[PDB]
């Protein structure tokens, strides 16, 4: 399993900040999006072969509503998915959401973007399982 953290290869961008002021994250922190629709967290995964991977997103949502995300591969050219991100009850309570996705052989820029004006939940990490995968190119 490829485990992608902020501040490590394969983490590309957050529209917002990398923060560490709520306990329970892993790595050096978590991605905190701007509170705006479309605000994103972006990763890059290189896959030696095309095929289905399971993506596991670890997150905290201390808000009062779902902050669902759109998850696209290569700017939507290689896939458009929906990720449900319900409240976790506190900014210190982390849960996971899992989605199966079809990665293309080579570079896969994965952008998770807020569907609501609240932005995303705080995102701790992205875990990727399936075939041979490593950090890709931002790009
Ligand atoms: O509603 C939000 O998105 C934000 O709420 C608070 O500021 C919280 O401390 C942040 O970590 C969170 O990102
Ligand atoms: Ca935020
Ligand atoms: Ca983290």
């Amino acid at each position: 399993a490829l485990l992608l953290q902020e501040a490590q290869a394969g983490f590309c961008r957050v529209d917002g900040t990398i923060d560490n002021n709520h306990t329970g994250f892993t790595g050096s922190g978590f991605a905190n999006t701007n509170n705006a629709q479309g605000a994103a967290v972006v990763w890059a995964i290189d896959a030696t072969s095309s095929g289905r991977r399971t993506l596991t997103i670890r997150y905290a949502n201390g808000g009062t509503a779902n902050r669902n995300g759109s998850l696209v591969i290569n700017g939507g050219s290689n896939g458009n998915y929906t990720v449900s991100l319900p409240t976790t009850g506190a900014w210190t309570t982390w849960q996971t959401a899992t989605i199966d996705v079809d990665l293309v052989q080579g570079n896969n820029i994965v952008q998770l973007s807020a569907t609501t004006a609240e932005g995303l939940p705080n995102i701790d990490s992205l875990s990727v399982v399936g075939g041979t995968v490593r950090a890709g190119n931002c790009g």
